[PDB]
């Protein structure tokens, strides 16, 4: 490949960055702020300002990696430091986190990301026999809830129930404990949200005009103080519920105020932030996808619980080759979290489709998943969600292509490399979530608006088997 320069720039200081915040933001949106600059540059490498800069981050500057041979190198521990740069260019005070560095934060060549990282690994693995049935039992709540609401309002808001029904679901089952049974009651949702706020607001539009946010949460960040008392209600149950998995911190040498913190950020930002996204998300791309394909869904469900005397288990989900194509379907066509960041830490020379591109280290790295999972060279019909797209044996290779982990969907997540921790868990739970639609309802229909995290879903109909 030929050797390109990089194309872009950064504009004028101060002026420049704030344009280019105002098209992500306001006037363009992230997707096309995106495609226009690829479409300008003819490049899907190229120099851009990224949100926050203002007085949240130090350096808006960026390489942008915006397709899917290009992309990978964010994987690649070797190539890139993973410090300190989950959200971005800015890191959240350690104020929100009580005072630790939580270990999403933390680079593979730190000590305590192996051990903090088996933690995780372990919990997961301890809450194997509680998911099935506690799955089954707090999410069949909420799609009663649901009917209940659709019959009085003749619509149902997923959202504003499903984020009780999710922290719920979590607390029973990793910690084996009733939020209901505690002191937080149902106020989790609440104050995670709040908290989740406090960490994420520079990078996050509220639907407020450019004059109110541009000031408010886009050039200062919020205060820590502020959310310190709620984040101590959370910090209290997660010391009280989770004795058991305190007793394996303790086993890998992990004090046991940093364990606390980092089960609370693993539970209520990893794993129930992410949720917050994937579910709604889910339920509006199935929905679009029509009855026909609903119906195709319903058939091989039901038909395969049947075929497994009634019993939902890992073997039967095995057989549900649409479930498992859908769930990496909504994955590929709609990464969850679409920004992942690295900082080169050597000269390297990133290959693109038709160019190569060189980069110095100390560099930051950033790619857009969404573009990279859309590319159009590496998957048919980029643009469009194909149900069917993964199943059988050729369509099972293109999950190396699908990257919603921060790595490909057919590798493993280790304490070498910073793929996410709960990558079998995430799948997991989206598949029994299509399962327990489905062996309800034949079909359903959907009304559907923008949220500042992932999107608003109503159900308009929720057709019974
Ligand atoms: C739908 C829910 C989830 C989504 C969308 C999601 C997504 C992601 C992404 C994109 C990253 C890469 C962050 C980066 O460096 O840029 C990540 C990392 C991580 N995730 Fe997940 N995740 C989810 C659920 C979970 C669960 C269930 C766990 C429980 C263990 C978890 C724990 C972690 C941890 C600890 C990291 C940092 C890994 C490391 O430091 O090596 N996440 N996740
Ligand atoms: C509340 C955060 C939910 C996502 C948790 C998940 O485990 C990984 C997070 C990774 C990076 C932190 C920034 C998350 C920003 C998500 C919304 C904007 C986007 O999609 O880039
Ligand atoms: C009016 C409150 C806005 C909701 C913020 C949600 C961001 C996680
Ligand atoms: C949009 C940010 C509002 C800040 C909330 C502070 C109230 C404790």
């Amino acid at each position: 490949l030929p050797i390109r320069n990089i194309p872009g720039n950064y504009g004028l200081p101060i002026v420049g960055p704030i344009k280019d915040r105002w098209d992500y933001f306001y006037d363009q949106g992230a997707e096309e702020f995106f495609k226009s600059r690829i479409r300008k540059y003819n490049s899907t490498v190229y120099r851009v300002n990224m949100p926050p800069g203002a007085f949240i981050a130090e350096n808006p500057q960026v390489v942008a990696l915006l397709d899917g041979k290009s992309f990978p190198v964010l994987f690649d521990v070797d190539k890139v430091e993973k410090k300190d740069l989950l959200t971005g260019t800015y890191m959240p005070s350690t104020e929100l986190t009580g005072g630790y560095r939580i270990l999403s934060y933390l680079d593979p060549s730190e000590p305590k990301h192996e051990k903090l990282k088996n933690l995780l690994f372990f919990l997961l693995k301890s809450s194997r026999n509680r998911i099935f049935p506690e799955f089954q039992a707090t999410y069949s709540e909420l799609f009663d809830s649901l009917e209940k609401e659709l019959s009085l309002k003749g619509k149902a808001d997923f959202g504003g129930s499903s984020d009780g029904t999710a922290f719920n679901f979590l607390a029973r089952a990793f910690y084996g404990t009733n939020p209901a049974d505690t002191k937080l009651k149902a106020d989790a949702p609440g104050l995670i949200t709040k908290w989740v706020l406090f960490n994420l607001h520079p990078l996050l539009s509220i639907g407020l005009p450019r004059v109110i946010e541009e000031p408010l949460i886009h050039t200062f960040s919020l205060p820590p103080a502020l959310v310190k008392s709620d984040y101590q209600r959370l910090y209290e149950f997660f010391l009280e519920s989770a004795g058991e998995i305190l007793v394996e911190a303790d086993k890998l040498g992990i004090s046991r105020e940093e364990a606390t913190h980092n089960l609370l950020f693993a539970t209520c930002f990893n794993t129930w932030g992410g949720m917050k996204i994937l579910f709604p998300n889910m339920v509006k791309r199935i929905g679009r996808a029509g009855h026909q394909v609903h119906n195709r869904l319903a058939e091989e469900i039901r038909s395969v619980i049947k075929s497994n005397g009634g019993e939902l288990t890992m073997g039967a989900i095995e057989k549900m080759e649409l479930t498992k194509s859908v769930v990496y379907e909504c994955l590929r066509f709609e990464p969850p979290v679409t920004a992942q960041y690295g900082r080169a830490k050597k000269d390297l020379v990133i290959e693109s489709h038709d160019a190569a591109f060189k980069v110095k280290a100390g560099e930051m790295l950033y790619g857009y998943q969404p573009l990279a999972t859309r590319d159009p060279k590496i998957f048919d019909r980029a643009d469009e969600f194909v149900p069917e797209r993964f199943v059988g044996e050729e369509g099972e290779k293109l999950l190396r292509h699908v990257l919603w982990s921060n790595g490909p969907e057919t590798e493993t997540p280790t304490v070498g490399n910073k793929q996410c921790a709960g990558k079998d868990f995430v799948v997991l739970v989206a598949r029994l979530f299509v399962i327990e639609i489905f062996r309800r309802y034949d079909s359903f229909d959907i009304e559907v608006g923008t949220s500042p995290l992932g999107s608003s879903v109503n159900f308009s109909s929720l057709r019974k088997a």
